[PDB]
């Protein structure tokens, strides 16, 4: 359990950025590690078998906006990006979880498309292919797993910001709706700790949110928790230790450098570092340091 980092790749602060960097909870330290091969803000993080890999997003830059359909794995022992096979189509504002040691790429748009196509990576065969579609459009789409069980929350549909929630049941490759969030939101932060989905933040089509609120998969409710100090969409957020850590995103009004980190036995969240610069839409993911 020990030696490991909490990594955040891409974002945006001004143009699409190529940043990797991981923060040491233990020692409150920043590394700079090896540059995404491409810029990439809007992406997804996640690790198997302790290996990074970021999923989709979009370059963002002064001669273009590019839709990404990338995969790239980046290996902590030799700190080096390896391009993977790439999706079947372009995703930014993409969700993604792990089943099973399995990548689930999960909606996203491309242009003026928003998609409710969700796709599936094998690593082991380096191949992605198509699964049942959500029940819903959804682009900012905040995506965890819990308990073998995959849950698309919130979101913009091309229309609507989303109150809305899925769950994907692999065995039957079937989709269905769960109890609404009480809040709608679009670019939160989502991710499990317990026997909760959490989902922090995002936009509700009028401001920003502080606001975090727990789906309990048991009881099929959702409570609020104790606000972060920060209103923030296009966060990145992860569980560490048993508590989540939400970074960076938009207030409204700046690009945030802020680091929260939530305490369930307290009901808490406390500032515990700054990422090294101001940015918003990273991927972020836990593994090994390198
Ligand atoms: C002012 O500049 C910025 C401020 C913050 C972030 C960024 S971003 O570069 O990181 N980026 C932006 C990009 O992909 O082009 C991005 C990435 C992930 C999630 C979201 N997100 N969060 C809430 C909403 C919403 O409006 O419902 C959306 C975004 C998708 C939705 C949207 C966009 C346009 C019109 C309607 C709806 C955005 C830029």
């Amino acid at each position: 359990k020990v030696g490991r980092l909490i990594y955040t790749a891409g974002g945006y602060f001004r143009q699409s950025l190529s940043y990797l960097e991981a923060y040491n909870p233990s020692n409150g330290s920043w590394l700079r590690l090896a540059d995404l091969q491409v810029p990439r803000s809007g992406l997804a993080g996640c690790v198997v078998g302790g290996l990074l890999y970021a999923v989709g997003g979009r370059n963002n830059s002064p001669d273009g906006n590019t839709d990404s359909s990338a995969l790239d794995c980046y290996n902590p022992m030799t700190n080096q990006w390896s391009p993977c096979a790439s999706m079947s189509v372009p995703r930014n504002r993409i969700g993604v979880g792990v089943i099973d040691g399995h990548i689930y790429a999960v909606g996203g748009s491309h242009g003026c498309i928003h998609h409710s196509s969700v796709e599936r990576y094998e690593p082991e065969r380096d191949e992605w292919h198509l699964v049942a579609p959500m029940l819903t459009r959804r682009i900012g789409v905040g995506v965890a797993v819990l308990n073998r069980l995959l849950y698309a929350v919130g979101g913009f549909d091309g229309t609507n910001r989303l109150n809305s929630a899925e769950c994907y049941y692999p065995e039957r490759n079937e989709w269905r709706m769960i109890t609404p969030m009480n809040t709608i939101r679009s670019g939160a932060g989502v991710c499990v700790l317990h026997n909760c989905i959490y989902a922090a933040g995002g936009y509700d089509g009028q401001d920003q949110l502080n606001s975090v609120e727990r789906y309990d998969v048991e009881t099929e409710t959702w409570t609020f928790v104790a606000p972060m100090r920060h209103h923030r969409s296009a966060l990145g957020i992860t569980v560490h230790q048993g508590k989540i850590y939400v970074l960076g995103g938009y207030d409204g009004h700046t690009f945030l450098d802020s680091v929260e980190c939530y305490d369930p036995d307290s009901d808490t969240w406390s500032e515990v570092t700054r990422m090294t610069s101001g940015r918003s839409g990273v991927g972020v993911a836990v593994t090994m340091e390198p």
